[PDB]
């Protein structure tokens, strides 16, 4: 509206371009999400177009495969990886994208059982995909769509322990408002489970693919984003199954990687409650922890250091 209104209100460039979205999409659900589709195909590279008639009909298998066949056979650099100075915030806007998309979806779009299931359909047929812009451009996404769902589930439990005591400071005084708050309670915890069941389905169809990537870069943008789960939900995601990948990691032999699975194991060790769910990590990788305090990387051997110095200051 007015120069005020729109000040006051000071939109960021990715909520004024997810609030239209969101506002398409509660118009037509088909042709938002065919726009949220080509805005993925689009981001790696990729000159195709699917078409209405196209996401009506076709699976995503044989949409992905018509869409590798748009490719420039030639080149093979892509919006994520192209030097500048066009794509130097471009990396930041399109995983700032995903978390504010997410983030205004959270309490309604989110749980509608159609955006969720085309987007992580989606990401997990293209993050299996022979075409490296492909993997790349949807395993960054579906880190930070992962990390966004991570945030829904910490809003979740801040609204579940406001419902709580909400609840049991009306209990102490049955009438409309306690039924209704009992209502809220078991409506949460299954927004709990959905979010819950989503993240199952990045974790075993993309993560545990694409941690061991044939190109470097993808391998570290998954354990960097392995560690920011394991410190924000360390309930669900700090345990010895997942830290087997990181710890599997400390062995790769591109520096940027390991310098990844040092940093994430920093952020785990440096929190005194989570020590103990770190133990049994300790002793089955403190060979190749302190053996990387000499790594033939400096930058890699620094970073090694600080983890033992945190790892023996915690005990």
């Amino acid at each position: 509206g007015t120069l005020f209104e729109v000040v006051k209100l000071g939109k960021s460039a990715m909520q004024s371009v997810v609030d239209d979205w969101i506002e398409s999409y509660k118009q037509d659900r088909d042709i938002a999400l065919l726009d949220l589709i080509n805005f993925f195909i689009q981001c790696s590279g990729c000159r195709g177009t699917v078409r209405i008639e196209m996401f009506r009909n076709m699976q995503n298998a044989e949409i992905i495969r018509k869409m590798t066949e748009e490719f420039d056979e030639d080149s093979g650099d892509y919006p994520l990886t192209m030097p500048g100075p066009q794509w130097k915030k471009f990396r930041s806007n399109f995983c700032e994208f995903i978390g504010v998309l997410i983030r205004q979806c959270q309490y309604s779009i989110i749980y509608d059982e159609y955006m969720m299931d085309t987007v992580i359909s989606l990401l997990t047929g293209l993050s299996d995909s022979q075409v490296r812009a492909f993997r790349h451009t949807s395993t960054l996404a579906a880190m930070k769509l992962m990390t966004a769902l991570v945030n829904v589930a910490l809003n979740l439990s801040i609204h579940q322990d406001n419902t709580q005591r909400q609840y049991e400071a009306e209990r102490n005084k049955a009438n409309e408002r306690l039924e209704l708050l009992l209502q809220k309670r078991k409506e949460l915890q299954e927004n709990q489970d959905e979010i819950e069941n989503m993240m199952n389905s990045i974790f075993k169809g993309i993560f545990v693919h694409r941690y061991r990537d044939a190109i470097a870069e993808i391998r570290a943008i998954c354990i960097e984003e392995i560690g920011v789960w394991m410190k924000m939900y360390s309930d669900a995601f700090l345990n010895d199954s997942y830290l087997k990948y990181v710890g599997w990691t400390l062995h790769d032999r591109q520096g940027e990687v390991r310098l990844k699975c040092l940093k994430a194991l920093q952020s785990l060790y440096t929190n005194r409650e989570l020590f103990p769910k770190l133990e049994l990590f300790t002793n089955r990788f403190k060979d190749r922890i302190v053996s990387m305090t000499l790594d033939k990387e400096y930058d890699v051997a620094v970073e090694a250091i600080r983890l033992v110095t945190l790892i023996l200051h915690g005990s």
